[PDB]
């Protein structure tokens, strides 16, 4: 439940991932703190260079920032996230690039111990050649986003909508619109939320001591809506 989140939790990301034919594979680790309704995580391309930009990868690598936000007093009863916990949940999203292509994944969050664990399968279909994905044409940055969440009470768990606002080198802003899906791996009572949304941001940066493809992610996500 929402016990598990009080203090600083240690995480682990992996993600196998298929775009266009190229296939890669990203590890990463780092902590959270719900108090502070905080994310800290360092990831790497362990098949070399990646070859997708880093921002397209923030809210499936950083899924597991969902789990940390911050839910005020008199909301910490739509908290379904931490409420799936430790057995967990499982998660599906399509992310449409508008005029390119898409990310349809398949991950599971849940816990293996002291450590909360985001594993993700990824495949990206129909990328244009020199797009502005394939073409690496995104800067090297992130903008704010509102999570809207609904509860989808026919399967157990929820649905939630999006968009991300990815800033192009020319001036432009490539839209990443998000379709989620969660459902809970256990058979206990989770909580069922009312119409709201996790205001989220996002900080990314590099590690001048690592030599391989990286991102490091900082992110704050608070909830409000009720």
């Amino acid at each position: 439940g929402e016990e598990l989140f009080t203090g600083v939790v240690p995480i682990l990301v992996e993600l196998d991932g298929d775009v266009n034919g190229h296939k890669f594979s990203v590890s990463g680790e780092g902590e959270g703190d719900a108090t502070y309704g905080k994310l800290t995580l360092k990831f790497i391309c362990t098949t070399g260079k990646l070859p997708v930009p880093w921002p397209t990868l923030v809210t499936t690598l950083g899924s597991g920032g969902q789990c940390f936000s911050r839910y005020p007093d008199h909301m910490k009863q739509h908290d379904f996230f931490k409420s799936a916990m430790p057995e967990g949940y499982v998660q599906e999203r399509t992310i449409s690039f508008k005029d390119d292509g898409n990310y349809k994944t398949r991950a599971e969050v849940k816990f293996e111990g002291d450590t909360l664990v985001n594993r993700i399968e990824l495949k990206g279909i129909d990328f244009k050649e020199d797009g502005n994905i394939l073409g690496h044409k995104l800067e090297y940055n992130y903008n704010s986003h509102n999570v809207y969440i609904t509860a989808d009470k026919q399967k157990n768990g929820i649905k939630a909508n999006f968009k991300i606002r990815h800033n192009i080198e020319d001036g432009s802003v490539q839209l990443a619109d998000h379709y989620q899906q969660n459902t809970p791996i256990g058979d206990g009572p989770v909580l069922l939320p009312d119409n709201h949304y996790l205001s989220t941001q996002s900080a990314l940066s590099k590690d001048p001591n690592e030599k391989r493809d990286h991102m490091v992610l900082l992110e704050f996500v608070t909830a409000a809506g009720i």
